[PDB]
């Protein structure tokens, strides 16, 4: 059955709850962003209500083919009425698209979901400066402290470095971004730009990237793999021998191949900076995997919730096994008594 993490009290609303069939009682369905454990049931056939970004709502049309009537896209940073219930959408810093949903209960209680997030300070300058929040229902991917990585900048920086020089040593060496969904776009884009080139990829990638109002986007990627030397390929095909297949392909335009797998954390964060990466090496072929994270550090995560004192905390990850349920409610303990509230 539905999950009472997915349910928002007073309101007939849900929050990512489209794979357990009609949730009785719900009379709109909101969706935070399109990755696929958070849409997984949406399909042509669905048809109740579902509020969303306008990007997550160009997914659900184009790529799942929902028909138009169903998607009701709201603005970002906009006081709108749905159902006869306030809300507001704000930038979760996670994938395009991606959003927090603010709700103003006839009660007077305030309740923030933050769908999946990478919190950030600038936040605390957002619509939430402005009143109480009581119930904060929060991204606890990585709530443990051992989880610490780099900025977004610092990776992208590296990343950046590290394929110029490449490339620049060696004008027949190709690189290679792996993908699964959408989120992680500067990690590609970053590298075609200082390549001079545009990223190519298949038809499929191309329509989902053509969905995500990116600013001259018809600039920057193209179908064409022969004239781009950054190639996107599925993260399943990352690793020695889908690479050298995927080499044999270029009709031997390319001798080398380096190859980017952003990685969410990976063990070798409690050892290694990223200064001091390497990659796996395998002949002409290298793999550096780089953590690059769409969801809050410990640390990140701890400062958000100090700031914003929530009342009560709703963990909506790792909530399967009482072991993770029972960590978790010690660092919220913890970070209370710190604080004071
Ligand atoms: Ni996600």
């Amino acid at each position: 059955t539905c999950p009472f993490y997915k349910k928002i009290p007073g309101t007939g609303f849900t929050v990512d709850a489209f794979q357990y069939g009609v949730v009785e009682g719900c009379t709109a369905y909101f969706l935070t962003h399109f990755h696929s454990d958070h849409y997984a049931g949406l399909s042509k056939h669905f048809t109740f209500p579902v509020y969303c970004s306008e990007i997550t709502g160009n997914l659900l049309k184009n790529k799942l083919h929902v028909q138009e009537q169903y998607i009701h896209p709201l603005p970002l940073d906009t006081e709108c009425i749905v159902n006869g219930v306030k809300v507001v959408l704000l930038d979760a810093n996670h994938c395009p698209g991606a959003v927090m949903i603010l709700f103003y209960l006839p009660n007077g209680t305030v309740i923030l979901h933050t769908g999946d997030f990478r919190a950030d300070p600038s936040m605390e300058r957002s619509l939430l400066a402005d009143q109480k929040v009581h119930m904060l229902y929060l991204d606890t991917t990585y709530c443990s402290p051992e989880y610490t990585f780099p900025s977004q900048q610092e990776v992208i920086r590296f990343a950046i470095n590290t394929a110029f020089e490449a490339v620049t040593l060696n004008p027949h060496a190709l690189v290679v971004c792996g993908t699964y969904s959408i989120g992680k776009e500067k990690v590609f884009l970053a590298i075609a730009d200082v390549l001079g080139s545009k990223v190519g990829m298949s038809q499929e990638k191309y329509k989902t990237l053509q969905c995500l109002n990116i600013p001259e986007i018809n600039s920057l990627i193209t179908t064409d793999m022969c004239s781009s030397l950054v190639h996107l390929l599925p993260m399943m095909q990352i690793n020695f021998k889908g690479l050298q297949s995927h080499l044999k392909k270029c009709g031997g335009k390319y001798n080398q191949i380096l190859a980017f797998r952003p990685t969410g954390w990976t063990h070798s964060n409690k050892f290694t900076r990223i200064a001091d990466v390497i990659p796996q090496t395998k002949g002409n072929i290298s793999i550096y995997g780089i953590p690059y994270s769409e969801h809050s550090s410990y640390l990140e995560m701890k400062r958000f919730v100090q700031w914003l004192k929530p009342q009560k905390i709703i963990p909506t990850v790792n909530v399967g096994t009482w072991k993770s349920r029972s960590t978790m409610e010690k660092y919220f303990r913890e970070w209370k008594l710190e604080a004071g509230y």
